[PDB]
């Protein structure tokens, strides 16, 4: 039952890791992005496409695990434990749901064989050595 | 800010709510059942139905769901606090996986006007007072 | 001034008390229903049938009624009087209002001549001898 | 959950409180013209008109207000609270009712248009400052 | 003078003989049911059908006999015969119009020949001994 | 209870009302001639009329009320209980039945209309004051 | 001198013995069912057909047995032989013309090949051993 | 219930007591004449006609009479009781059943219309004085 | 020498056996059966179906030995040796003089292949468990 | 009743007993040759003639009886018992199984009318006074 | 090495747990009713269809674990030991071997794709809880 | 009972006697073939041929009697019945698994009317009497 989420839409889990993880934006910006620009779509009761579905499955388990954190921040009576387990699932989960997160919202707004080229790109020119590289590194435009 | 997860497929929360809370079986039942019936499709790299998309990603959280109760079990020292957490997480975030689980297992399975018909259907039977109940309960199935 | 309610319908009030009084379900239940299923249809501005128009002034009674009944138990200091008051609205137009609600209801969902003839069977059905009578009481379904 | 009595009629309820509290005729004159032009119509079982519907509606209700109004005179056994409970309903409930009525009964007698407008001149004239109001108010006639 | 009521529509006093004493609904019952299927037609100036003739009969009979159960109750003086006579008109001569008005209103409700065959029907089956005679009796219904 | 009995043949209770009370003839003498006149058709296997139906079920009611007063005259033991019971049925009740009787065997043997006739002209005789009256009553007969 | 009542309506006494001797009702509703539904074809002067025939002949018969019990029972005076006798016509004298009424009535109500079949089956239920006999028995009738 | 044998046949009581008691001859003859002449028609399964039906029944009633008679005479102890029941019914049984068996008889072997004539015709021969009178007895002969 | 009687009409005696043993009437029943309904048959001198044969066989058969029990019985002396010979013929080979009556009578009077499917369903539904089960079992009827 | 195994095969028992009761062979011989000349057509599945059928019968129900024989004396324990018992069964239905066995056995290999016409010849010489009675008797053949 | 004995034919291993254990019938009867039903089948010299192989397969190993048992049974010394291995060999090993057996004559009796909506059915309704389901199982007959 | 494993193929029961016991390969070996050689066939969701059936049911069995040995070397006490148990179960049974494992693996590799052709020969080797027997035994190949 290994199920692989970017498997339907061309990606795989290790090509994304191939960014560093310093890269991404975090969560309440690209929240923000997301409620600002995409607000009217989310909410219409149609078939858009399948970004928008995992879109609003992402929401929804992100609001979900924000509740139960309030709760074990609230009933909890520990606090060298409420604070290690607030870290923890911050510090650990936060990373995966950015990934996931940033990924839908640049493919909605940008297009997905863009996206797709892009993280080579990013990669490719990481890893070579300054001396021998472009100056400028390579960013994401519609102007 | 306030998405309803079943709009878009013709339902609302409200709706779904005429079912009363036991009626739903549990998660490993619905996992088998997924996993019995359901499985070839859901490792295929294909967009067959908006169905199969919200279940990978519901079967998804509810892996990472039990990740972090398995490291909060194995990490924390104090009793109290590994039986709180386990207990909230099974009990009051578990009604919503079946639910979920339940209502799109059941429309692949039968067909989406089928069930939102037998809803309305059982509705009506439970509002009913107990004198005059019929003893059949409505039921799902495909043979006479 | 002898109108009745249901006569533009098809129905007539005696015929509605040929069922007994314990079948019809509670206001509750039926208030959530209508909410539930015909929320978007009620609110819009259009004519769109003769039981909508019957079903929002039904509603909008209701709702006065309860609010006439908050008052009356605030206001009020008489314990005895306020409990025997309540006790009237809740039980004596309870009854009617239920009745109401419940056609209004069944007929929009499931359609006029089924529920006209429903009544018809249930109350044969009800006033037959066991021995004699199928097992199974009707019910609307689908 | 907010059903407006008056929006699938083409009005709206914050415009019809344009006219003063005082403008209103009673209860009983209302009652007893609805009953002088249209008492066939009304008995008689045809669908002719939404607003035969509404107005049948409403006086029931009335007539269960009064109904219980007498119940609880006639069993309450403490004169004050019968007084104000009475005092209450004739005060609170009246206006409703009696704003309901007279919209149903000249939307029949005169035409919903003729009102509509009857209701914008009506604003008009009772905004303007008493210096420069002109001393006849515009009323409601065929002739 | 023998004058059979049932001849001129097809049955039989010693045909009706066979149904048990407790396969009749209360007559009350039977009172409810006819208004409540057929007012209009029970009060309308036409000669509908043979049925509602005997009908309006038996319903002004019935009425007749309540009245006299009330004056012997009020007017008497003796207890124990008021008892007697009050049970006599009560079960005796209640049987018979039980049985008038079950007829007449299945009649109406089913149609003659379903409502003959019927009896035809279960005449065999009551008259069979317990021990080969299955459980179930026969239903009329459509 | 509204049921009218002679309301199907174009009567009505109060149409009749204008006979007094004495002018019925006796039970006795109804079911006598009924008998001699249309046994023949009373037994036959066939509705030819509506009048037929009501006479039969008029003679079952009064077989039936008759076999009542036997019942109670051979059971009870209470002199007086007993008496008024017997002269209860006799008298009280059987006013009705001698008018049902007299409507239905007149109408079939003379004419609906004849009858309804016979009724109004009557009621004028009997309006007629004294002095004016002639001395011989309106009667039905053919030769 | 060895004539069979049924042998020309193609049946046999042996066939119809497959029934237990309890299974007949008595000869009073017998006479009631018979004159409820076919009397005026009795009494018209018409052949209609071979059953009207022993129906007849078989009601003069018993009538005239019951005149010579009731002379029996007023004339004789020792009221042992009075008892006796009655006994012995009500019960021994009996058997037979319950068997004839049946026949004959069934066979003008439904039909003689119903009848017919309906001894076959019946002999076959009640041969079978109680353990694996079903509960209902088979029955005549027309209505579904 | 008044059901009479004769009546399809075309005659009735009245017209076969027109001839004298004596007339008739013995069952023993009649049955030895129905064994011997008529056996093999008898016996087969075959609607042949209307006249052997009866006969058929006829001679098992008597047969069923006969042997009652002989279990009376058997196990009954008292013998004056015995002999009068015997001679009871064969002295008033026996009558009637002699007419039948004579009647059926007579018709199948010589004709249905000819035994009614010859009633009539030796009523009206009995009848007559002697003076005026054919001096020789009609008979049914070949 | 293994010939087998049922294998020439489509059965074994394997087959047969599926059956309970108390399943089978007795034998007189079967007896006054076939007296009662093939008579006329059974001895006709022709060659109606080789079920006939095979009926006359076993009734002479059964005959046969019923002539032989009763022999042995009257001019025996030993009680001991009369009683335990009449059980063992009684028992022993009744049982199968039963299945061959009973299957003879049967595919006589209802047809072959009704028979023949009928063991095999009174088999299935004798070998399963009750709760999942038709209520009561089958049985051959209507003809 | 009174069922006779030759009447459908154009025979009759007392057409049989022209034959003195001498006359037959033995039960083993029969076997024999019946094994010998038609086992493979008793023991397959056909309807091939009603002789067949009567054989297999005739066959089965020695069987049976030989059985019910070695039974007997293994079980009983009286020598004067089995010895009676044996004597008779040996000495009583071994005639009418000879007889059974010959006929069918006979009319299979020749032909029913040779066997019929055979008996009519054989009762014929057999019944003439021994003065004058030619030596050589009727014999069943096909060469000449 | 997850070779799945049920994934060919169309079924899977978790799609056959769902029914309980007392659904089953003893191992006795299954293999009575395999030979019964068909016998000549599973001896002729010919690949019938996949499951008669399966069946064949099954019906030998059946065999050597009851030739196991009896040796066990007669050569062990402690009668401990030998109860349970016996036990154990006849329960929870032999329930394994009544399902397929299960499986596979009922696939050859009623088809494949009846079976397999018959499953599904039944495991919708098992996994029901007792309150709300309906008190007689589904039945698998035609 | 008389079911013939190899007779669907072919081949007898008295045809496989011919080879002796020792010829055959251990279990682990024919196991590491089948594993090594036809690993994807047998995972496959078809029935491609008649032997992958039964080489899956008897390695399925095979696993189950495993299973078995290690529940009674597990859950049994005495030393001496674990120890005969264990031994019985290794050495009696599985020489005809060992049987079918080799005819189903080797007529999976080489074909079948080779195999069949073996047997003979082996036969017939085994047959001669040593003295001029040759020293090379028979051997299945190709290349």
């Amino acid at each position: 039952m290994d199920i692989d989420p970017y498997k339907e839409f061309g990606a795989t889990v290790e090509l994304l890791s191939f960014l560093p993880s310093d890269f991404f934006p975090s969560v309440r910006d690209l929240l923000d992005t997301a409620s600002a620009l995409y607000r009217e779509a989310l909410e219409s009761p149609e078939h858009c496409s399948p970004h928008h579905t995992a879109l609003r499955q992402a929401i929804l388990c992100w609001g979900e695990l924000m509740t139960l954190a309030t709760w074990v921040g609230v009933n909890l009576e520990d606090p060298a434990s409420r604070d290690l387990v607030v870290s923890y699932v911050n510090t650990n989960m936060g990373l995966k749901f950015r990934q996931l997160l940033w990924f839908h919202i640049s493919c909605l707004t940008f297009g997905r064989e863009t996206v797709i080229e892009y993280l080579v790109s990013f990669g490719v020119w990481i890893r070579t050595p300054p001396a021998y590289r472009p100056p400028n590194a390579p960013i994401l435009s519609t102007l």
